[PDB]
């Protein structure tokens, strides 16, 4: 079986939070995420991998992934994925996109399934010299029930919100 246990609207980094250092992408590490262990409860063979979604346009490309635009000078590299970041898979455009192959939770025991999004600040424009960002809305991350499994009425996607953030230039 399969019972949602986790929050349907995620804040993704703290609160007005400030970082420091063309595109210029800014090493925030997995301080401007959100993780959650706890999101899908399963058990007795369900098995499950997420679908991710960035609702963001599209203003640019590094190293095969996204930049996602924010402002005119601020833009996003974006990673969604399973509960652990460092499995974190790059986004790319505006479909659902598969990022996480699943598991299957054992016959006769009860796990649950979890998440992870990530981004890393990039400036695109310059100038003052500060840059600032409001919350905004980023996408989703659904779980895909396979080999058989069904969601029933389960609620299946979750939604993820930028929280606003200042960036230092200098």
């Amino acid at each position: 079986a399969v019972s949602f246990i986790g929050s349907t609207e995620n804040d993704v980094g703290p609160s007005l939070g400030s970082y420091s250092r063309l595109p210029f992408v800014y090493d925030t590490r997995n301080k401007i995420g959100y993780q959650n262990a706890n999101v899908w409860h399963i058990s007795k063979g369900f098995c499950v991998g997420l679908d991710g979604k960035v609702d963001l346009p599209v203003v640019g490309s590094l190293d095969g992934q996204s930049i996602y635009g924010l402002t005119e000078e601020v833009g996003l590299l974006i990673w969604m994925g399973d509960t652990k970041y460092s499995r974190g898979t790059a986004m790319s455009g505006n479909s659902w996109e598969n990022v996480f192959s699943g598991w299957c939770v054992g016959a006769n025991t009860a796990s649950t399934q979890g998440l992870s999004v990530r981004v890393t600040p990039v400036i695109l424009k310059r100038n003052s010299s500060r840059y600032s960002v409001q919350k905004t809305s980023i996408g989703s991350i659904r779980m895909r029930p396979y080999n058989g499994s069904s969601a029933g009425s389960v609620q299946t996607t979750v939604n993820f919100s930028l929280n606003p953030f200042t960036l230092n230039d200098t």
